[PDB]
Order: structure tokens, then sequence, then C-alpha cells
């Protein structure tokens, strides 16, 4: 029996048959669930992964068992036998990157998974060429505020050559300066890469919203520093529709969420550098980035300014300030004409995705704790949706920092 | 072997050594995590559970391997040889009820686990004595609004004999009625028990907050309809400290969360009727019971009265209206001098509970999805706390309905 999956809002019941195809194992056992953990830490093995991926490709174009399907499998087997590896066709790379997104359990934005611009950077040969690829990516995906999902796939990992790596966790990140108190000026999430940027010659600023340079690693080559063209880096000043003092906080966020530090794995091949981007869900900026105590931690300042009773928890000042901070983010992005999605629309679109995927594949790997927004969780429909978390391939994977 | 567990706000690491003692098996496997699922899924068997609970108990009182330890062991052995079951000492029962609460992974109020009033009703027979026990419980636990945690333990299941069952999921429940447009007046959660109360004699009200009668069932006998004395059921009319129209909405809730459909398991013994009660966390009332789409679903009503823009999700009218409902709840319980805890205080206390349990016994089973509040998740410290979920015994367990 496949796991019975219930929606408690409607009473509806599904069975996730797709989970039975999970390959790489997760961290849970019958003895103890570790779903809440942030991190769950060669010829023939490659071949079965490659074979399965090719089968996935030929299923997607409704040509399984075709002459071309058989021939591509034989073709991959021949290349793996001669070289120990193989090369994706362009069409398989596009398909692979979209499947990797489709398969990402913590992604609430996967309604969009079939609308992904795949930039093939596989013949990239230096950190300078990398930077040019990344600028094109940023330019295409920003699209002057009309954001478009993109992924740029740099060359796959191969024996006898180091990896392309982007040291930054996102293409656009604000600096975080370890101030000499032990405190931090800027984004505390980014003190480490801030430290490494300076160490590599970057003259640091002193604001709370200093865009970091990129540290780009070509294979067998220490990382190289590149400054983004400031006009490629679209940013949103934060104002509140009704709280006019909010603008005086001087809050900014950037338009493009572009994760650059995960590994893309497709049919056994690994792409350590394959930055990908979409558009923000506003709770990422409003609640996590600006209200996490270990981030910009502005919750109390806004609340004091709102004249809330911060002396007692029971006034719900924290919830009140946080809601208004999320309102400001959405208002400010809509005002700047920068794509943004609120957690209500995002989670409703995800409910549509689950329904599509149940039809399409008989299931959908989903990490409930990450799909539920960080505010107002049970006000969104995904709260009441039981979800099955499992690992499919192609996949985006966390990988160690390259230092 | 021992899961590493990290707090991401603080950066503190602990290891959960207690999860190694996981008596039973949960639903997760290496292939797939089912953490988000609400329902995961004699004679010598009795002995080994009974033996190990006795061992537990005598370990906890620092009388390990001692004199009364051996005597107790041979007592249960002989008891089960004689009868097929055995009897708990009244202190073992108290210890087993407290441990079962302490072990309940989804309970955020466990900082209180050592302060529980245990009412031994193991000498009960007929539903009329059940009703008196229950009413004493309600009366003792309400305590005119200064709520005190308590459990009443009715006779254990035994071979040959039926069971004591409280058909109601809770001692205090508002009716739910259907009409010729399919909707529900009152609490949609209780449409089933409302039909049963109606069928088994109860003449129904027609209000949104009609307190249901108690369907109490004696062994083998049908269940008898009992009405709770109105003066026993302390209710809180809901009003808002600054929104004067909120009171006119007619919202109310009851003081005593008293769950009456779970099965208490102690040392191989099973108590299919053992109602327990604490006090409410305000989000259980304001967010889940009043705002769930399948409960009272009042969010849009409140938002309309707050003159919010309800035709776009991005104004966050759901979030603003949810918070004010929770404020109303907190204000109304405080003003009425009824024990209530807000999700900030409650989650701050569970953090303390995690820290005490780390030192008391190596860990603490916790179900992140249920510990994290349904509003303002990441504003609470439990959000950033990794957790391990496993089943210890003694335990509270769900059980099939008596029908
Ligand atoms: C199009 C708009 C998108 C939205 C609104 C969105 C939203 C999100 C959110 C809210 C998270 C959780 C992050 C956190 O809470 O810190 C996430 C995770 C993630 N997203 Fe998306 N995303 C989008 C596009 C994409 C794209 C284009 C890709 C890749 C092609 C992607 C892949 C991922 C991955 C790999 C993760 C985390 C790892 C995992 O899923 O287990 N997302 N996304
Ligand atoms: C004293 C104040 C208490 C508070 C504030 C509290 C809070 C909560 C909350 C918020 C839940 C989650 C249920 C939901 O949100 O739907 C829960 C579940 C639960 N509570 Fe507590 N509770 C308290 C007392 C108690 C007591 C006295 C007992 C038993 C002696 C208990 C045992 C349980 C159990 C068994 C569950 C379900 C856990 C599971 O299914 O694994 N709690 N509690
Ligand atoms: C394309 C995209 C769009 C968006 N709107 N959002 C996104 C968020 C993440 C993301 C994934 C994991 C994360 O956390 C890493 C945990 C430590 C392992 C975070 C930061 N919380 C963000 C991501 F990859 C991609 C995103
Ligand atoms: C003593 C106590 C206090 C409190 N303050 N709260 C409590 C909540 C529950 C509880 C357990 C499981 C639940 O789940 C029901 C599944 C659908 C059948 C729910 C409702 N969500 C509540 C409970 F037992 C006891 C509680
Ligand atoms: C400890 C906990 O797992 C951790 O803070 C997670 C929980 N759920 C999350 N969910 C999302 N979407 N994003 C996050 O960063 C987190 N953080
Ligand atoms: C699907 C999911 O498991 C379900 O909605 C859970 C999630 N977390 C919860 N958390 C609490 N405290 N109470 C609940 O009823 C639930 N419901
Ligand atoms: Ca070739
Ligand atoms: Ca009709
Ligand atoms: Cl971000
Ligand atoms: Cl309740
Ligand atoms: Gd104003
Ligand atoms: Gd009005
Ligand atoms: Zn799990």
């Amino acid at each position: 029996k496949f796991p019975r999956v219930k929606n408690w809002e409607v009473g509806s019941i599904t069975y996730d048959t797709l989970s039975a195809q999970a390959q790489q194992d997760g961290p849970c056992t019958p003895r103890r669930c570790l779903g809440s953990l942030v991190f769950p830490r060669a010829p023939e093995q490659l071949l079965s992964q490659a074979r399965d991926f090719i089968n996935q490709y030929y299923s997607s174009i409704k040509r399984s068992g075709s002459q071309a399907h058989e021939q591509r499998l034989q073709e991959v087997e021949a290349e793996v036998a001669a070289t120990g590896t193989y090369q994706l066709r362009e069409s398989e790379l596009v398909f692979g990157a979209k499947q990797a997104w489709r398969n990402a359990p913590r992604c609430v934005g996967r309604i969009q998974w079939g609308k992904l611009q795949v930039f093939d950077a596989r013949d990239c040969r230096s950190a300078q060429e990398m930077f040019t690829y990344i600028c094109n990516h940023i330019k295409y995906a920003t699209n002057r505020g009309n954001l478009r999902s993109a992924i740029t796939v740099f060359p796959q990992r191969c024996p006898g050559r180091g990896d392309f790596r982007i040291w930054n966790s996102q293409l656009v990140r604000y600096a975080g300066y370890r101030q000499q108190d032990g405190s931090v000026r800027g984004d505390p999430a980014n003190v480490e890469i801030t430290e490494l940027c300076i160490q590599h010659g970057w003259t640091p600023g002193n604001g709370r919203f200093d865009v970091l340079p990129l540290l780009l690693q070509a294979p067998d080559e220490p990382p190289e520093l590149f400054l983004l063209p400031p006009e490629l880096v679209l940013e949103v000043p934060l104002e509140h529709p009704t709280l006019e003092w909010f603008a005086a906080l001087g809050l900014r966020w950037y338009a493009l969420p572009a994760v650059s530090n995960m590994l893309l794995e497709i049919g056994g091949l690994e792409f350590p550098a394959a930055p990908f981007s979409g558009w923000y869900m506003s709770t990422e900026i409003g609640t996590r980035n600006l209200c996490d105590p270990h981030r910009y931690n502005i919750l109390e300042d806004v609340a004091v300014c709102m004249d809330l009773d911060t002396r007692t928890t029971s006034s719900l000042w924290k919830d009140k300030a946080a809601v208004e901070i999320n309102v400001a983010v959405l208002h400010s992005y809509q005002l700047a004409k920068v794509t943004i999605v609120d957690h209500h629309a995002a989670t409703a679109s995800f409910m549509k995705h689950l329904e599509n995927e149940q039809k399409a594949r008989g299931g959908c790997p989903a990490d409930w704790a990450w799909i539920v927004p960080p505010i107002s969780g049970s006000l969104t429909p995904v709260f009441h949706q039981e979800m099955v978390n499992y690992f499919l391939s192609p996949a985006f994977r966390y990988q160690p920092d390259p230092w």
C-alpha cells in the first residue's frame, strides 16, 4: 500500500504512488522522523541513473520504446563504457533542469516548473566567461521587473578537473559586516561570504544593503571577484501603503532570488554550478529576511514605531508588526512593478500543482514544513494538506561550501 | 547513531539520545517521510511492556533494581498468569499518565507535564458514574477559570469485557447541524457526534454554539445521553479590546480543552477512556477553531467588518483578520480571568521544556508541524528548532471511533 494522503480542508484522499520510486534515501526511519532537519548530510551506478533519466526523457515526449529511445540508451551506454561519463543532449539538459525543479520538495513555486529558461553554459571555460553568463542570466530573469525563471547550467563535474563553483549562495546578496561588537551590520546570513569577498580584494562598504560581488571559481583556480553592474541589480525600496514613516527605515530588498550554491544532478551527472532564479514569495523577504532574529531582526523597531505594546506577548505586537512588514514588501514590489507573489497566492498555486502532479505522476514530493509559509500557516491551504517528502532525480542538492 | 539537532536562530547543537529508546515504529522510512500525516497509520507481549514500564517507574524514583522493584515485577507476572492482565498501583498510574503527556510529541504545553491532577476512576461502572467522574473533572479543572491540568482514568480494557468509551471527541463541543444547502450551522467538526447525540435522544438546539451532550458508553451497554449542567461549562464570550463590533458577532468559546477520545497506554495496559484537560493556547481557538475553512471559517466575516480589501490576497486581509481574532481571544479570556496562553509565551515555554528534557533524559520527542503555531510560525523560537519525532510509552494514542 502506498501512503494515503489526506486533505483536511476538503476531506479528499489521494495515494502517493510516486514515492515508491524514490531512489536516494532520506533521514527518517520507522524509529524516528527527522523531517524537520534543515540538512540531510563508478561505471555501473552512473549507468542506471543515466538509463532512468533517458527513460524519463522519452516518457515526457511520449516516445518510450521508440527507435530513438533505444538508440539513445545504447548511445549513453557506449559513451560511459569508453569515457566513464556521458554528455546530455541539449533537449535532455532542458528537460533535466525542469524535472529538478519539479522534484524540489521544499519549493512552493513549482506550478511554474515547465516555464523555465535553460541557458546552456556547458562550453564555459573560465571565471570571466562565467560572469558574462551570469550577467546574461540576471538580465534575462530580471527583465526590468517582469521576472522570468531561468537557470544557467555551467559545465558538469568531470574527473581530472576541478568544478565550476559560485561561492555566493545567491547571485544577489547584501553584505553582512561582522561589526567589532560581535554584532553585524547588513545581512547576518552573509557574514562568511562577506568575509571571503574582502579577503579577495573587494573594497567593502558600510551600509546594511551593500550588494556583494561574485566570487567565481573556474576549475583548478581560486575564486575570482566580479562586481555586478549596479544597473543589472534591480532593487525595491520598501515603503508602506499607509505607514509613511516606514520609508524612513531605509529598507531595501532586491528583485531577483537567484540561488547559486546548489548542485544540479541529472541522470548521474553533476553540475556543481547551475544558478537558478524565479521571483520572491513576499514572506521570504518580509518575514524571514527582515524579521528573523538572526537576520535583519527589525520586528521590534517597526512595532515600537507602530506604537504597539511590546511589553507583553499577548498584545500580538510581533504578529501585527510582521503582517505590516509583509504588506510593505508586497506594496513596494507592486509599486516598483517587480514580480512578487504573496504566500496566499503561492500556496494556492501549489495546491493546483499537487493536483496536476497527482494526475501526471501519481504524487509529488513535498516538504510540509517548508511549503507552509512562515506566517499565517493554517490560513493557507497547504497547511491542511498532508504531504509525502522523498527524493527524486533529477534533483537540486545542497553541496558543501567550496572553501 | 544519535541524531544531531540544531537551533538555527542560536546555533546551538544537541544530540537526541532518547530517540534510541523509541518503543514503537513511526510511519517514515528512508524512502519517504510521512511526518505531516495526522494519523501515521497478550499474554507474554503484555509482560514485556509491563516489565519495561515497571523498570521505567522504578528507575525514575531512583529505586532501580531495589526491593520493591523485584516484588512489583513478580506481582504483575502472577497477576497476568492469574487474570491475563494486571493492576497499576495508584502511583504507577499517576506516573504513567504524566509520562504519557511528557511523551506526547505534538503537545506544546509539556513544560507543565509534572503538574497534572490524576483522578483514579478505575472503580467505575455504568455511564452514570462516568458522568459524575467527568463532571467532577470538569469542575476541578475549570476551577472558576484558574484552569488546572487533570486526567480521569476509567477502567482499563480487559479480555472478555467491552470498554468504557466517551463517544465525544471532547467533553465540551459545539453542535454542528446541516441544512438543505449543505452548509453547517455551528462547528463543522462535530456534525457526526451531533447526529449521534440527536439520534440517541438529544433534542437539538439551533445555535452556532450549542454545547453538545455527553454520549458516555459503559461496557457492552449502549451509550447513554447525558447533558452537562450549564453552570459547569465555563464559556468565554469573545470581544475585541478596540473593535467594538466584534462582540456583536456573537463569538464564544469554552474554557476547558478536555480531549475525551484518545486511548491512554501504560505498561501494556490500555485505557480507552481517560479524558485529560489543560488550558488553551489562544491560536487553537482564534486561528484553528474559528478560522479554519472547515471549522467556523469566520475569517472573511471579521475581515469585512474591519473594512479590509478582500478581493486581492496581497492586502493580507486574511493575516490582519486572523491576528485580530487571536487578539480578541486573548483579551476575552484575560478579561474573563480564564487561563489562556498565547503562542509566543507557549512556544517560549516549550523551548524551556526542550532544554530541561535534554538534561533530564537526553532528548524530547517533538512533532515540529504541530509544535510550530498556525500563525506567525517563524516569529516563534520553535520554528528555528530542529526536532526529532518518535513514540515513547506510556503514551496517548488515537483509537477508532466506538462506531
Ligand atoms: C518561480 C517562482 C518561485 C517561487 C515563488 C519559489 C519559491 C520557493 C520558496 C518559498 C522556497 C523555500 C525557500 C525558503 O523558504 O527559504 C523555495 C525553495 C526551492 N526552490 Fe523555489 N521558487 C520559485 C522558483 C524556483 C525555480 C525557478 C527553481 C529551480 C529551477 C526553484 C528551486 C527551488 C529549490 C531547489 C528549492 C529548495 C531545495 C528544495 O526544494 O528542497 N524554485 N522556492
Ligand atoms: C496545560 C496546558 C496545555 C497546553 C497549552 C497544550 C497545548 C497543546 C496543543 C496546541 C496541542 C496541539 C493540538 C492542536 O493544535 O490541534 C496539544 C496536543 C496534545 N496534548 Fe497538550 N496542552 C496542554 C495540556 C495537556 C495535558 C494536560 C495533556 C495530557 C495529560 C496533554 C496531552 C496532549 C496530547 C496527547 C496531544 C496530542 C499529541 C499527539 O497526538 O501526539 N496536553 N496540546
Ligand atoms: C528560485 C527561488 C525563488 C524563490 N522565491 N525562493 C527561493 C528560495 C530558495 C531557498 C532554498 C533553500 C534555502 O535555505 C537553505 C537551507 C539551508 C539549507 C533558502 C533560504 N532559506 C532559500 C531557493 F533555493 C530558490 C528560490
Ligand atoms: C489537553 C489539551 C490542551 C490544549 N490546549 N490543546 C489540546 C489539543 C489536543 C488535540 C489533539 C489532536 C488533535 O487533532 C485531531 C485529529 C483530527 C482528529 C486536535 C485538534 N487539532 C487537538 C489535545 F488532545 C489536548 C489538548
Ligand atoms: C528548524 C526548521 O526546520 C527550519 O528553521 C526550517 C523550517 N521550515 C522552513 N520553511 C521554509 N520555507 N524556509 C525555511 O527557511 C524553513 N526553515
Ligand atoms: C497536514 C498536517 O499534518 C495537519 O494539518 C496538522 C499540521 N499541524 C498541526 N498543528 C497543530 N498544532 N494542530 C493541528 O491540528 C495540526 N494539523
Ligand atoms: Ca559526444
Ligand atoms: Ca434542497
Ligand atoms: Cl532570500
Ligand atoms: Cl480545541
Ligand atoms: Gd498614515
Ligand atoms: Gd461600518
Ligand atoms: Zn519523517
